[PDB]
């Protein structure tokens, strides 16, 4: 059986990460299948939004420590774990169900939307252990709620519920516990009627923005605007509208 | 006349005033928004702007040279220097939320609306609503909002910290000049000082945060009013404030 | 009768302001001393987790303006108000009753974690007297609270009660009036339970990565965490998890 299975839906691809006995901990064949996985999902003029997800009501209880110590190529140059340093381009959503621990929180955090079983949690106990979360967690965190509670999260390693994590607004969704997936499915949906180039580059300015300075953002936003304005979306969407019929999309 | 522009003491209540388009921004309205906030800016006797739409309406969107150059829609490129407070009433989806966005403090009608739709229809939002929601409510939901195109309530963006009063619908404006009211009470110099600290400050290094901030503390230490509020309260009687 | 009394119990440092008389403010002795308490923090081995806090019912009324009038060296070069300007390595949590006010919230906002009491204060009024908050409140507070919260505060100096600072994520832990202190100590030991190269490179990529660029942030984070692998305690949490016993930890 494949360590993670990958699975399309319409214009959506379903990714899974599949060790359920290991926890899905994610090992070498895991961090490289999750990466070209996202690969896959870039590339595929078909799809428009990617889910992640863990096999067996758990999402991951994080990096298969025994395989890095043993050394497996579990964290990739310029990937990280799976796509922890070099998520896609397109919209991921994760679908958590279960713990979220650890390297599993990391892969929640590189998403760029959690939906999450109500009974579900997260957390970073690494340093509980006297480890460092090092896929991301502590760069992340701090992005995603309030600095203090991330702060407090990193430095004691208490788990953080999904229904707090909610209630902070790192979690989009709280979904009916078994049902993350098709809340997810249904969070992608909506994601996909919607103008594919817009959508890839509305994810692009939200994310690099942070590193832009107050002088400059507008210049380098204005060169990712820039393709819009003529794009045959752009045009059909317009047209449509005043058709007062539906928009059908090219990418283009 | 499509921007009314009235002073109150030291606030400065901008009208757009075009509510048979649901207060949408054409040429006229963006250039007089941009001279209202040059105006803001230039009167040391004035503190505080206030951003309101005229009947019912705050602003609809964009509606023609709308895009003053190195101002962007009247005022989203390059923001007054002194604090200005949105006025919200009724729908301000699109642009209108990027004009709400791009003042510093929201106030809102309990039943007003906010949004960011354009990936709906194919199209990218450039007023800096992109820039500016995920600095404003939790990374992720702004996120959500920017690729969905939902709606987001006036009473949700209250509890996410990016409305900050929620007011009575019809009573939008009133709770803002409450709020305006707050702040021109204060030192003139050290209430624009203070917004610009915290405006710049994101853009600067942990190693030179100190020393830029001491750059515009500078001139407070020896300023007038500094000597002003120091008396007045000693005194315990209200500060009389000269800008200086 | 000394103006910042300084305790150890056990691993944790209390530092505590001592001039309830003077609202425990801060002159250039209040001023010297924290700066030499958070020095003793980092430099001694038995130490892990500082907390700062205020003798007499409150935490701090701010830079004692009396002693800057009659020009005291109350911010100290390349430190500030004791330490605003250079916060300690180690992790610090301030213990907050009663007033928490101008600059005794830039001193609580510079350490990482804050334990107020239900019935505490805190804000930034220096605009109601003319003045402008200089001892990193402005830098901090639109960091640890919804962005245009923290601008409304500062414009208006208007006081934020401790449930409502806890409501917007910048207070950690409400404690029973009376009991902030107790409540810091029981949140210290939580995280000096804790591996403490791991704790301190934990905090220290927190704090740093806010300033590092999306494309550098995994290479400047793998600079910190590089000792770590090859750390005694890392193989200690190991081993110690494997026979299901408490570690003991070396800080190597």
């Amino acid at each position: 059986e494949p360590e993670v299975l990958v699975e399309q839906r319409d214009r959506i691809l379903i990714i899974t990460i599949n060790r359920p006995k290991a926890k899905n901990s994610v090992n070498a064949a895991v961090s490289r299948a999750l990466a070209d996985a996202m690969d896959r999902l870039d590339a595929d003029a078909g799809l428009s939004v990617g889910i992640l997800t863990g096999a067996g009501g758990s999402f991951c209880a994080g990096m298969d420590l025994k395989a890095f110590a043993r050394g497996e190529n579990v964290v990739v140059e310029g990937r990280g774990l799976g796509f922890t340093e070099r998520p896609p381009a397109k919209p991921l959503i994760a679908a958590v169900e279960g713990y979220a621990l650890a390297g599993g929180t990391e892969l929640a955090l590189a998403t760029d939307l959690i939906v999450a079983a109500r009974d579900s949690a997260f957390g970073i106990p690494e340093v509980k252990r006297g480890l460092v979360a090092g896929g991301g967690g502590l760069l992340r965190l701090p992005e995603r709620i309030p600095y203090a509670i991330a702060m407090e999260l990193a430095l004691t390693g208490d788990n953080l519920s999904a229904e707090r994590a909610h209630a902070l607004g790192m979690v989009n969704v709280l979904a009916e516990p078994g049902a993350a997936l098709d809340a997810a499915i249904a969070l992608a949906e909506k994601i996909t009627a919607n103008g594919p180039l817009a959508v890839a580059a509305t994810k692009r300015i939200i994310t690099e923005s942070r590193g832009w300075s107050l002088d400059t953002r507008f210049a380098q936003q204005m060169k990712i605007l820039f393709p819009i304005f003529t794009s045959n979306d752009a045009k059909e969407g317009a047209i449509a509208f005043a058709e007062k019929r539906p928009p059908r999309w090219t990418g283009t």
